[PDB]
C-alpha cells in the first residue's frame, strides 16, 4: 500500500443502526434518538479500511482494528447515505493507520483515525481459543 | 456531576457481539474470528458513561456521543465478562469527557476518551425527525 493513498465507501443507513439496536439489552439506549450509532459509525470505517486492505492480504492473513479516534459531529437518521473516506498516512510492519471522514449527504458527521494490524489468523485464532473460558 | 465520578459496568459477552453481527450486511466481515468488535465495545464503554450520567440527568434530558478514542488492545471471544471503568474527568457547560477502560477478566482490551454532550431529548428528537428523508 502507499502512505498517502485514498480509498472510499458508501452506505444506505436502514432504521436499525440506532443506538438501541446496537446493545438491544440495555434499558437506557432504549429511549435515543433514533440516530445512527457511534458503535455502528465505528463499525463503518473499520468496515472502510478493512475493504481498502483487502487485495493486499496473503492467504492465512487478515487484520484487526487496534485504535478508533473519531467525532460524531451530526447525527444521522435513516435513509441518508454515509460516505466513508480512508486515507493511508502510515504503514509500521503489521501496523497500519488512516484517515476517515465520514458525511451523510447533508452533513460532515464526524472524522479522525483508525489503527488496523495485519495478523496471521492462525496463530490469533489458537490464543482466542486459548482464553476462551 | 463532578469530576471522579466513576462508574463500574460489566457485561457478559454472548456470541452476537463478534465482528459479524456488528455488519451482518459485510462479506468482509462474515469470515472474521468470533471475537467482541471494537464497535460493540464501544457501545460498551458508551453505555457505561451513560449509565453513570443517569442520576444526574433533569427530565427530558438525555445525551449523545460525540467523541471516542480507544484502543482495542487485545481480543475478547463470547462466554467472557467485560468490565468496563467509566471515569469522569472534565465537565463543562453542556460537555462531559470520560475515560473508559476495559477488561475482560484476563486482559485489558482497550482503553481512550469518550465525550458526551448533554441534550434535550423532545427538541433534539423533532431536528432527527426534520432531518430524515
Ligand atoms: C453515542 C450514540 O450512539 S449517538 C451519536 C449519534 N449522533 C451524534 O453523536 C450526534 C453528533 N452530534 C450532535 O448531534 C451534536 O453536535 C449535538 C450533540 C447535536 C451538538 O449540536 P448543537 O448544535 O450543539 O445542539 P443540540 O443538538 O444539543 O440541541 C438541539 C438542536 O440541534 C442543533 N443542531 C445544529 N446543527 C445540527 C446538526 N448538524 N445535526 C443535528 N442538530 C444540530 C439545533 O440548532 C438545536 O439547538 P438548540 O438546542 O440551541 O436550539
Amino acid at each position: 500500500m502507499r502512505v498517502g493513498e485514498r480509498f472510499t465507501h458508501d452506505f444506505v443507513v436502514p432504521p436499525h443502526k440506532t443506538v438501541r439496536h446496537l446493545y438491544p439489552e440495555s434499558p437506557e439506549f432504549a429511549e435515543f434518538p433514533e440516530v445512527f450509532a457511534s458503535g455502528f459509525m465505528v463499525g463503518l470505517m473499520e468496515w472502510a479500511c478493512v475493504r481498502a486492505m483487502a487485495p493486499y492480504l496473503e492467504p492465512g492473513e487478515g487484520s484487526l482494528g487496534t485504535a478508533i479516534c473519531v467525532t460524531h459531529t451530526a447525527a444521522t437518521p435513516p435513509g441518508l447515505t454515509v460516505t466513508v473516506t480512508a486515507e493511508l498516512r502510515s504503514v509500521e510492519g503489521r501496523r497500519l493507520s488512516w484517515r476517515v471522514s465520514a458525511h451523510d449527504g447533508v452533513d460532515e458527521i464526524g472524522s479522525g483515525t483508525h489503527e488496523r494490524a495485519v495478523i496471521h489468523l492462525e496463530k490469533f485464532n489458537a490464543k482466542v481459543r486459548q482464553k476462551t473460558p
